[PDB]
């Protein structure tokens, strides 16, 4: 406890020694409180996307999205010894499989610097600190302190997103960045994972899982996954260090011990004082390490749920000596096959188990604290009989046959959600040019991922017609972030580079690229058939001209005649 976090706490105490006060009216039960001190971000609308989607101005599901804890301050119980054993055996085996064709390695100041230049989500800005050299001296001090087994400045800031100072992020990136930078959770490497795979590949992956013999597809969400990470989970995650050596092992061990398995956080409370609180359990790391370790622990949880359904062990209360031999031998004999029956993206999963015994195999899942969302604790899971109805990564997936017989598996979600998000820009000081270029990024994403939705292909063509042809899409895989012809990009992604497409014959026109059935488009939220939508489509050039007149005398390209109706 206080020996590991005290130094961090002792340092913040002094930088505010003229405000420190052990407040007796503090709202924490499960978080340890240490003291307070005196201290003191809305969704803006994207005017270019909103002027080109007028029919949606009167649709509350779109317009309410731009307007405007219980779970964080809860406690998870210690799993039983059978559960703790199931996890340790499974984790040990999983780090070895993930490590068979990969080498753990430190990420570098050079790599870290390149990422800060490219606007990755990780002195005014980071760019400046990286150029400066005192920062790196500060980094060096902490780094040598971590080699000593002590921490001074690796403190979280709550807002649930856990901002640290850039120096702490580098030390995180140094030891643990390899998980993401070297694609440990790629499908090729982890078999369950989809890291780097892209939204145009997730549907094909779900359809490949569907091809396996077995029961329903299960897609159970965990209620507040990050808050249900136990200290036993953090200790199985720490076992990645068993595969490291030299400095790297030491540095990785310090991240896990000092920043993950012990945490110090500063919270804005309005009553305005800053609460220096600590706790051991729960997920609190950087987003990228959070994504990879969530994937890891989810793959582990789901293999164990699969073991329970298949009768590999009888009870979580305690594993017999022989049951350990059985688990290990299961993992050795069928482990890789069982991983291939899953698609796991952080806390999000789809599992096609051997049979439907999986549906009521709930003792390990509940005892690990991975409690299902929106279903009673002991009520069996409801599975999906058709891969095209399975939810994954906020989407479902359609099978769409081209006029030439080739098969597209395309991503889809309710259209209100897509238009509502396109109409929102985060941050201050956006110029008209920067707002336009963000609208162009949404438009090009729609042309590539959602071309099959009538409204989005028409709105995408309108935004690309309204924004100067050579302006570069911005956002403060992502193939839509380019100035290349979207037809050329479409042909690369869907035909040339698509391993599910045998016939590589290029498409020569947007008109060869199909839509969903008209009824299926309305089911997924299309306005096709409404008078508002008909007036919008008929008069689109008037909307395009409005936005061109606001931006001014620039070079523009008409993309509307790419669609049959506007082709005279
Ligand atoms: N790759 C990585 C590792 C550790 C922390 N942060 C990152 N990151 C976040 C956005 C882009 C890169
Ligand atoms: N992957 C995902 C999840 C939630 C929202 N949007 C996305 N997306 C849309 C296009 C590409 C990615
Ligand atoms: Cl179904
Ligand atoms: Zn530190
Ligand atoms: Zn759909």
């Amino acid at each position: 406890n206080l020996d590991i976090i005290g130094k961090r706490i002792e340092k913040i105490k002094q930088e505010h020694e003229t405000s420190w006060h052990y407040d007796q009216d503090h709202p924490y039960k499960t978080w340890a409180y240490h003291g307070s001190y005196e201290t003191k971000a809305s969704s803006m609308v994207n005017g270019v996307v909103r002027l080109l989607t007028k029919p949606w101005d009167i649709i509350p599901m779109v317009t309410q999205m731009a307007m405007t804890k219980e779970k964080v301050d809860t406690r998870t119980q210690e799993p039983k010894e059978g559960t703790k054993k199931l996890m340790k055996i499974t984790a040990e085996w999983l780090w070895k499989e993930l490590g068979k064709k990969k080498t753990p390695r430190m990420c570098t100041r050079e790599e870290f610097t390149r990422k800060v230049r490219s606007n990755a989500a990780l002195w005014k800005s980071a760019r400046e600190a990286v150029e400066d050299s005192g920062f790196w001296e500060l980094v060096d001090k902490e780094r040598n302190l971590h080699l000593e087994g002590k921490c001074e400045t690796c403190v979280y800031n709550m807002m649930a997103i856990w901002y640290m100072w850039l120096g702490a992020r580098f030390l995180e990136f140094e030891a643990l960045g390899f998980l993401n930078e070297d694609h440990w959770f790629s499908r090729e490497n982890s078999l369950s994972g989809v890291e780097g795979e892209g939204l145009h590949k997730l549907g094909y992956i779900l359809r490949d899982v569907s091809k396996k013999e077995g029961g329903a597809m299960y897609a159970d969400d965990t209620a507040g996954w990050d808050t249900r990470i136990t200290l036993e989970d953090l200790k199985n995650e720490e076992m990645v260090t068993n595969h490291m050596e030299g400095e790297h092992k030491k540095l990785a061990e310090a991240i896990f011990k000092l920043t993950y398995q012990n945490k110090v956080v500063r919270v804005q409370r309005p009553t305005t004082v800053m609460d220096i609180i600590s706790r051991r359990d729960q997920r609190g790391s950087g987003q990228v390490v959070t994504y990879g370790l969530n994937t890891f622990t989810n793959m582990e949880a789901q293999l164990i749920r699969q073991m329970e359904g298949e009768g590999v062990f009888k009870s979580i209360q305690h594993l017999t000596v022989t049951e350990e031999i059985a688990v290990k031998n299961w993992l050795v004999r069928v482990g890789r096959e069982r991983l291939s029956r899953m698609a796991i993206s952080g806390d999000d999963c789809v599992v096609k188990p051997l049979d439907d015994r999986f549906a009521s195999a709930l003792t390990a899942l509940n005892d690990m604290g991975k409690v299902r969302k929106d279903i009673q604790q002991w009520e069996p899971s409801r599975g999906w009989n058709d891969w095209t109805q399975v939810p994954f990564c906020s989407h479902h997936f359609h099978e769409l046959i081209m006029k030439d017989g080739r098969v597209l598996v395309v991503p889809c979600r309710n259209q209100d959600e897509l238009i509502g998000r396109a109409r929102i820009s985060q941050g201050a000081g956006w110029s008209l040019r920067e707002t336009a270029c963000l609208g162009k990024s949404y438009a090009q994403m729609w042309s590539l991922m959602y071309f099959h939705r009538r409204d989005l292909r028409l709105a995408a063509n309108a935004i690309c017609s309204a924004v100067p042809s050579h302006w570069v899409p911005t956002s403060r895989t992502h193939e839509w972030m380019t100035t290349e012809d979207m037809l050329t990009v479409w042909n690369r992604v869907w035909i040339q580079e698509n391993p599910w497409m045998e016939d590589k014959t290029p498409v020569e026109s947007w008109e060869e690229i199909p839509y969903l059935g008209k009824r299926e488009d309305q089911w997924c939220g299309s306005l096709i058939g409404l008078t508002s939508r008909a007036t919008w489509a008929k008069n689109i050039q008037t909307a395009i001209n409005q936005v061109r007149s606001l931006i001014g005398n620039e070079e523009y390209t008409d993309y509307m005649p790419s669609m049959k109706r506007f082709r005279r």
